[PDB]
């Protein structure tokens, strides 16, 4: 019987409750197989399972957030400690964005701004060949490059000693990353799509956080291609659920 | 013929550009009186005064923003660089949010995410009322606490050295500060209203950024009453324009 966690580090928004009934069903449409237990925890909220109840998921998956993942508030604490724990159980943990860099953080690794600014958009991450195995969770054909989702407010400064970095693009060093064999981690949204895109880009154009022409661009990257989603979906199944 | 300058490190949001105009008519409206030049640079976007030009100006404002004022992007880098020359010319400065944390930074405070958390609201700030000269910049009758919509995302974590407090709140030591005769500093929005601050509430709510009850109890803090602003006007135009003795 399988059994995965998924920590919840954002609210829903009011696009996801209303098409998708929230973040849950878009996780678990995402990455869930039929057959399997989904519990989800709104860390956010300060929702977290017992300690003593980690042993009986077969895996973790930390999302997105509008949070920082360098910030010190009670929750994220918590969730550190979690994950620590987590860690040392060495049971999966795949880490999307704000999950990404709080899997960094416990490791010792320095999350902040992002240098090259901030990323709304599809974009391309450059695969590092050498350091993945024919037949692994990337399949057999590996590619050059997967188009996916990004998610670049913040990133990871100084990577962690013990990650390997698996892709790359030209403004960051660090958009996909392993730790042993149980820690994965994607700088970008393999559960988004271009209906959940253009729902943030217009909402934070509306608040004047972005400028017309960013935002333009940003929908622009999304108007005729699409994520490699089902790419993502084999890349994602594969580590967390052992399938090799 | 009185010339100021005001520094917008904010875009112009969807609601306050069809309802005013934008920002520059909002804090033209706020801190304007008849007969002066008021000319603004989107600071935000890179567009800056020429150095030579600063000393036409009387003062200065610098806005608020969505960007952090710990932050090291290039335009922000640029702000720092051309408040430490007004600084150095003692010209007059307000800085409002952002604008407060940025002068913090340049004098040598440190700034980042507020200690206690996040605060979108009307709130009120108790003054140091020993630190006040009655007949300067908060009148005859220093009042014990005054309202303001609050700005408390980020906030001035270490205060500069050369900081005087001139009001605090319970969780935040820092709300109000002069630094010499020519630079002051609000946490808060003298400029925002009502309107603005739930039109902001609503799409923070719609984007997932905070709890439907955060977003009731922040609107709930306007219901039956407003910020004090026509004492902000007071004051900020007191110290602005030199209307009165220094404090």
């Amino acid at each position: 019987q399988k059994r995965y966690a998924l920590f919840l580090a954002t609210l829903d928004s009011e696009f996801v409750k209303k098409t998708y009934g929230g973040y849950h069903n878009v996780f678990v449409t995402t990455f869930g197989d039929e057959g399997e237990h989904w519990d989800s925890f709104r860390v956010v909220s300060g929702e977290f399972p017992d300690e003593k109840d980690l042993e009986k998921y077969d895996g973790f998956v930390i999302s997105g957030s509008s949070h920082d993942a360098f910030e010190n508030d009670d929750w994220i604490l918590k969730l550190c400690d979690i994950v620590k724990k987590i860690d040392e159980m060495k049971k999966k943990i795949l880490g999307i964005c704000f999950g990404h860099q709080i899997i960094a953080r416990v490791r010792g690794g320095t999350v902040g701004r992002a240098k090259k600014g901030p990323e709304l958009k599809l974009g391309d991450i450059t695969i590092v060949k050498d350091a993945i195995t024919p037949g692994s969770y990337f399949g057999n054909e590996i590619p050059d490059s997967i188009a996916i989702i990004k998610c670049h407010q913040d990133e990871v400064l100084v990577l962690p000693e013990t990650a390997k970095v698996l892709a790359y693009s030209k403004n960051y060093e660090v958009e996909m990353y392993s730790i042993e064999d149980h820690l994965f981690c994607i700088q970008g949204h393999p559960e988004y799509n271009k209906e959940i895109l253009f729902e943030i880009v217009d909402r934070v154009l509306a608040l004047g956080y972005v400028k017309q022409e960013f935002a333009d661009a940003a929908k622009a990257t999304m108007e005729n291609r699409g994520a490699d989603r089902k790419l993502w979906e084999t890349i994602c199944k594969n580590f967390l659920k052992g399938r090799v």
